């Protein structure tokens, strides 16, 4: 438990986790919303105040995470940063590079910590292969589809699914696309109900990246190749597989070696919440601060545009 004073601001659906995640951990203060119901709610369970205003939220605190809509996060970081306030906003960090840069500058010169939730580099599969030190993977595929629900309609298939697998391409790799191609297939509306991206960067590594919010079931797979390995990573089924020249089991694939790695399930928010409010108490680097969000984030307009190119010929 760390000593700090923390908040939320927007406790809809997930910034509700949020405030749960900081109460067990923290000194929640408490959380502000547009809607007073909804954070008197929240507060009620939580047993943490609902605030008047975002200004006294941020009177009472040291950090917060803000789960608000995407085009709201550049005023609202704005006004937290403004308070000297640290940061945790949810992914995606923005809705252009523009707003991204300017509150990366606020940061520095505030020297605020500054981290956009981008979760899937906390999972326990990422971790592990992270830790053990492959190098740059030479190609990844993936696939992020997931069902019809009746709020499908408001998930941007590029900037709220892809955008996870863009953002552990260019972490695991730590290189910038040279190239983005891309298709998408608009059956509900207009826009895009499921995407693919084909990204090449500057260390050769291509990336095959699909996203779907229209499927039957949920998938949510990525599979890794460099020069000697191949790991299969089920993020749902929280199951880890990685392949190496070996001596013999695998049906099918002769002269390899299939581990079977085992993952331990954890909390992904409370980790992401945790590594945060460390990263403001020791001064270390967050997991994902505001200029990695960027890197992403401008990747995921050029998919996003390449996209919208495809659909309108
Ligand atoms: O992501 P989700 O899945 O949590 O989606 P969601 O809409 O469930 O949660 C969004 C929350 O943000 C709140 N909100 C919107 N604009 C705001 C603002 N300017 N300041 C504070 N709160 C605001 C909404 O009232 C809602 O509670
Ligand atoms: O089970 S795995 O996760 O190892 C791969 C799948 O079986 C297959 O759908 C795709 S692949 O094997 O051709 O790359």
């Amino acid at each position: 438990m760390i000593h700090m004073r923390t908040g939320v601001i927007g406790v809809g659906h997930l910034g509700r986790f949020h405030a749960q995640k900081y109460a067990a951990i923290s000194q929640l203060a408490g959380v502000f919303d547009e809607n007073a119901e909804r954070a008197a709610e929240v507060a009620a369970e939580l047993r943490c105040r609902a605030f008047p205003s975002v200004d006294a939220l941020l009177a009472e605190v040291d950090a917060v995470s803000i789960v608000t809509p995407t085009s709201t996060h550049f005023a609202v970081a704005e006004v937290a940063m403004q308070a000297g306030v640290h940061c945790l906003i949810e992914k995606p960090f923005t809705l252009d590079t523009e707003e991204a840069d300017a509150l990366i500058g606020m940061a520095q010169e505030r020297h605020l910590v500054l981290a956009i939730g981008h979760i899937k580099r906390v999972h326990p599969a990422i971790q592990y292969l992270r830790q053990a030190g492959f190098g740059a993977p030479r190609y990844l595929e993936a696939e992020r589809l997931a069902p019809f629900k009746p709020r499908s309609l408001d998930i941007d298939v590029i900037m709220d699914l892809m955008i996870h697998d863009l953002d552990l391409t260019l972490l695991l790799t730590g290189a910038e696309p040279v190239d983005v191609r891309a298709v998408g297939v608009a059956a509900v509306t207009d826009k895009a109900d499921m995407a693919t991206a084909w990204m090449t960067l500057n260390n050769g590594t291509v990336a095959n990246l699909a996203a779907s919010r229209v499927v039957r079931e949920p998938a949510r797979r990525m599979r890794i190749f460099w020069q000697d390995r191949y790991a299969s990573v089920d993020f749902l089924n929280n199951t880890l597989h990685i392949y190496h020249r070996g001596a013999g089991t695998v049906p099918g694939i002769p002269g390899v070696r299939d581990e079977a790695v085992d993952l331990a399930k954890r909390d992904a928010l409370a980790a992401e919440i945790e590594d945060f409010l460390n990263a403001i108490a020791a001064h270390r680097p967050v997991f994902c601060d505001g200029v990695a969000g960027r890197r992403v984030l401008a990747a995921a307009l050029q998919v996003r545009v390449a996209v919208e190119a495809f659909l309108q010929r």
